[PDB]
């Protein structure tokens, strides 16, 4: 929680940011998010990867045909308004494109508009206060990911985490602090909310998109990073066995960031610490925030 | 819009029938809903199987453990309590269960509550004002219904109904009143937001829930009134070019009750027309709201 | 081989029914037919379930949009007419509606007409002299059927063929009389060209059309004489290792009439010769030509 | 039309060259071809990846096992011949092998030989006049590409041409230009007659074989081209909605050449025209026939 | 534990009981085995569904072609003889037939027996003392059971049990007392050992095998039962959802007889104890030993 | 047979080497195996990557949680240990771990250990005398291998055998040497107990371990000396035609090394004889063993 919320255009204190309950995405899933971190840095304040972010909510909306009217200029200043508005210099920022109320059919009536928020606050490490130190048990799930061509795992909307809940939901019910979900086919998709990593004599491995996993922004970013640290990466299917037979393995997102995975099923990965590799890949991230990676791709942009 | 609706056990005025846009549900797609009609009939309003509807309302909210407080009676009497206040005779009612603002994880903190609204108001032929006498124009869709175990099917989520609109919408895009969609296999599900049902030499067939359908109550009572018609049913999986063969073809549900299907993909049905068997059916079904047809179930709740 | 062709029709001398090199079907598969005998009966010369298959060569090409400017009727007298135009008393008829030469695009011309063909020879035993009465050795083929969803398997179409030819070929080349082919979830399917049934504990089983298989009009009479028999009948998906456990098993089609198996992959069925039930079957359906058994659903169409 | 057509090694006037209408292809889709351009260029008339479609002219009859007379050098030089033939300096060019008069049972009996067509005509741009200069409107059909292993997809075989037939019909009938269509697993496959390419941040991508792909000899062009243009080339599969969110898409074929995809599915592409790697590709493939590239791998076969 | 074991014709005393550690099977999975019980009874010690189980050992052997040695009559001999030469009046048997010491290819030498084995021993309930009567825990694994035309599962086969070792050991890990395995359709197969049963409106459902389910004995006893007592039977697939809406839940065993079972995935089923209808079958099946329940089918061969 | 087999830490004369018949391994395939071959160098005797064998063996273990007590090294030891003591200069080793007499629950009781075994014996080429010189002629199973997340194909496992031998034994029956087994989806997955290369245009095609193949260490070295070579190599799904269209097709492991597959189908490959990449590849293999091919990996293991 934070003082204000951006809401269509304009800062509304949290309390009064409300919607009518015959807002259509609460009866249909109807709305696409983003997660973005604004993080402290050397330069300041920074967004991780902003314009990435709204481009790809831009692009969820797109291949559901939901109408924006915002820029993802103005999202962006909209975005670095709120964080400013609230005082905050580190954060976890929710953009939020909803149908609103507009009536109970499923199909939109034509020429309606989406309605757009956006709340800045802190948010802790998504797995543990102690995970990106020490790294998690996880589960593979009971629950597979969506079907290809069913719900696009490539959009990251509102009624896909349907699924989400089932799978992480039932890896912490089992005393598990994620859980890891297979496709259809049998092969590993990703974690509830974070993309899968795997490493293997030296070489870093994750699942392609069609492995029904989302495009993740944290992940782009890592492939990018190994590649300049000299590690081999490699898009492929990956079994559901090879998770225990991988030297490391970690998770990815905007919220867990880089999240060691020590074991997976009971079944320890490696010494059960974070990995050499992963760790590597971790401080090059954040070395990111302290100005010892040079920021070459042009990933933080100033709130100001 | 009418004039009240039931949220949280007590009757507000629409206006005030407001949640949190940080509300779980509007980023998550986590809700459970169900659609019935109230109908004014020869004793005057009726609620359709009332109870099946609260209880399938209970199983799916069962099924992603969403904790519900109201008792299937509390919710039936607060269903009928709603039609009154309203003044309608007959009318769509929306019942609505949903995690609300419990915070931003996709796994709700434990000990979280649900909000509960219901809503009625009068609400038309669902497919058209022609639809149920001259039947509709359906297009199969290029989009896949959800694939078992990834997202329950036999629960009716709010989240789920991404997929019925991108199926929906392309049929309507391609100026057809609703598409049909096809399981993972290739095999006949159901329409966008309706169960499918195919005659052919005097027999009626749908495919079974297992083909990612949903259990539908208008689906059920009308394989009920068929049998007592002595008109011979079977549930079997169906093939896609199925629907260029039957005889009859037709579409069902609460909001489309029994519409019949005159042409699929540009291909007339029969006689470009409703069909002999859909026609009795019918008037087995809108039977009951005269007393022509005997509630021998008792599917008829007395709003009062 | 015989005298005239009813070509577009008229009777045409056999050596005078040519088309075009680029022709259409000839290029694209493009074409749909039917299997249809004439039996020496005690009625005289009749064609077997005549309306039957013009019916379905009729639904095979509006699944494909076929123009047809024949109605059914008018294929039958054609055909009658066929029949006596060549002296025969006993044949195998082959309607063909096909795309000629229309142009080289795989999507027909606006405006374009089909050709249809109707000839009429003699035929034997499908599968061999001995067939009938001995049964055949099959072998589950390393080639599936087409998957639901491709390629209509409901429609008797040239194209699909292809299929037809890898199943049956490979049987053929490693010494076995034909070959049983498998879905694409590894069900049992049919053979390369008929229907397959099974006998279990006096209990008769045969797959539905959703496993791929064509919808056989011999298969729709067994099922029909079975139950007149007193005998049992499921329509349901079968393992492929069933065929190794059952008591019988046998093959359906126009040209293969009822074929026993007698072995399956070198594995014998039964007493390795045509089965108690099997042997029924085929009596009853030979009887329908001698009048031993009576024609109650008029299958028996008169020549003249 | 053209005067005359190369069959079985004789040169026959156009109107000459016929088969009887029980010709097996005709009732099995037995029958392999192949598209082949003949461009007048600054070399003179030369006939485009001549060996490389011959070849493959054989691998498709030798994967139906269909017996083939003619070598692949007889097959090129009687290409040329025909070419010469009808005094054409550019063309289409359709070879054709296929199972004629043989009798009516699906196999083949042994010894039997095929019969061979070359004609040669000339055809404009496949996908329309605007096509290549504009681009297209494409829609994803609702009709899947054959499954592995039921109709091997690598070979062109006329019974494949169902197929493409039902997806390319329908996005006629909705009215766009192709139809795309994805496989059985949900990814996209290709068009109906011409292969898919997609260009992302720079990178071209086009779906494996695997994918139920044909092989295309322009799509195998296209991708030499690429990296000799500096274009990085991945052949990996693709989702649905990658095509929403490609920066560019085109298809490829002999027929089609390169066609620019400037919408999905109502969604624009880009600008919604032609797209600058696009635009590369193109000029580089065209400037095969005026000289302004260069034919390193020996693709202009001289007809002479 | 015993004192002999029937050993290829001879009874040996238990600890003598050994082959080599080179033994086909230990390497190979290439074993088939059965599951009976011996029950006292008012008729005496008798072995319920004796031949069944024998016939099964054989149709296990035939489907993988091992040559069996002894006749049905002979192994069901042996086991009695066992029963006695043992003194046990109520025991579980356990017939092996498996591939002995004969080399080490996986294909056996050409002319090789298979090696016999028959032990009696009393046993438990298989899962727990309060199972029959209180219920147990289930839970949906994480491993999906074998793929129809992979490994056979109508066979009951050695090697199979790799797949029940993952299923049911997941559950134990995680503190339930058995796993359920869904199939690669997402579907419910069966148990890690035990067939499933679920109950809903007085109706009785079950898999058919074809769910990649093993024919149970048990399970066929249970239909043949539940049929007897007025109940309907259901043979179709279930969605995994299912197991949280039906009413009763049980499975079902030569070891686990039938066990009720009160939860799935922490989800209670109906009241949370036996359920009524289960009630009903089980003291039905058992009624048999009192002789309370007719003998109808000759299920009770007497060991005398 | 040999003389000594290591058991449990001591070697044993070969006919003490036996285990009770109630070992689990025996009635529920719960073993792990591994191959290996100790070659007569040019340095005497050699294993060949004698360390990756036994650490998979070790992984083959840690996926079905089977206890091991001994480390690789001890492992190691062992192995050479059983070569010497039977005075072996070249031959096949057979290290073996399996769940012993512990129970007959499928369920192992807790704190149980595994039994294991290490036999050394010579053994000819795997598919003929004549196999690595002429190469073999392979069929296409009817069979497929197990499907993701059902039996993990990435483990070595006694019991996932019974697939082997169904593929293998079909292929022997009809008189080939070896079979070649697709995945559940159509592809190639591999050969019965060989993993399956192609060879086309120069570059070497091999499917990878997510095509139900198992992660062999021959398929890995091959893979090494290819690149080695100057060799491209392409580990891709493969589609089942495309074993007709390589230039070159051979099999690997270890009792199989590198045979050639001269024919798939009675389709011949090539020119029927040994390709000269193969060849390439198979003289690099065998110049390990004479020093003409230098170990620059570490792959001998000298015996002593
Ligand atoms: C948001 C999300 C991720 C992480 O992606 P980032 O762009 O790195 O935040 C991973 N998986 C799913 C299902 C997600 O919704
Ligand atoms: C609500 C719904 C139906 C209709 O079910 P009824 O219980 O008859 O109203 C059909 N299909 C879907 C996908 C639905 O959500
Ligand atoms: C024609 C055909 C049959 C047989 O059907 P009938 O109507 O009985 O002749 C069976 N299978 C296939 C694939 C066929 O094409
Ligand atoms: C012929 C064909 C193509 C195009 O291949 P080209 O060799 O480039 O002409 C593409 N897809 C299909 C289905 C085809 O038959
Ligand atoms: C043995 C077994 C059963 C139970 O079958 P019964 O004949 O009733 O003993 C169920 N499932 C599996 C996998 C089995 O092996
Ligand atoms: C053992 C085995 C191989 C060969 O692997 P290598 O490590 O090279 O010996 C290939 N396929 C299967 C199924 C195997 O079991
Ligand atoms: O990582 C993110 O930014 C979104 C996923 C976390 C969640 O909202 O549950
Ligand atoms: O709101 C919709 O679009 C679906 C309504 C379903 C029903 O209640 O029948
Ligand atoms: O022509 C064939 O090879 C099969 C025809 C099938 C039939 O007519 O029964
Ligand atoms: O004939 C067609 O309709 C497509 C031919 C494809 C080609 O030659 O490129
Ligand atoms: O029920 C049976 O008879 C066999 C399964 C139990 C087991 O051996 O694990
Ligand atoms: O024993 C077999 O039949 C397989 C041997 C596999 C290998 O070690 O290469």
């Amino acid at each position: 929680k934070a003082d204000y919320i951006w809401f269509n255009g304009e800062m509304v204190r949290w309390e009064d940011a409300k919607v009518h309950v015959m807002s259509h995405a609460l009866h249909y899933g109807t709305s696409v998010f983003e997660g973005i971190r604004c993080y402290d840095s050397h330069k300041g304040p920074v967004v991780f990867r902003h314009r990435e972010h709204m481009q790809r909510l831009h692009d969820s909306a797109k291949i559901y045909r939901f109408p924006v009217s915002q820029s993802i200029d103005e999202l962006m200043e909209a975005c670095r308004d709120v964080i400013r508005k609230n005082n905050l210099t580190s954060a976890y920022i929710r953009p939020l494109i909803f149908v609103g109320d507009v009536g109970m059919g499923v199909n939109p009536p034509a020429g309606y508009s989406t309605d757009v928020i956006i709340a800045a606050f802190p948010w802790g490490a998504y797995l543990g206060a102690e995970a990106l130190e020490q790294g998690i048990d996880a589960m593979v799930s009971s629950w597979n990911r969506a079907a290809p061509n069913t719900i696009p795992t490539a959009a990251k909307a509102g009624g896909n985490y349907l699924s989400s809940l089932l799978v992480g939901s039932e890896a912490r019910r089992h005393g598990y602090q994620e859980g890891i979900a297979l496709d259809v086919n049998g092969y590993i998709s990703e974690g509830a909310g974070e993309n899968l990593f795997e490493v293997k004599d030296g070489v870093l491995f994750t699942p392609p998109f069609t492995s029904s996993a989302l495009p993740g922004i944290t992940r782009d970013a890592i492939i990018k990073l190994a590649k300049e640290l000299g590690i081999e990466v490699r898009e492929q299917v990956l079994s559901r066995e090879s998770l225990y037979l991988a030297d490391e393995v970690f998770m990815s997102g905007t919220a867990a960031e880089i999240t060691p995975v020590r074991s997976v099923d009971g079944i320890q990965v490696g010494e059960g610490r974070c990995g050499p590799v992963t760790k590597r890949i971790q401080q090059a991230f954040f070395g990111l925030f302290t100005g010892e990676t040079e920021d070459k791709w042009g990933w933080l942009d100033q709130v100001n």
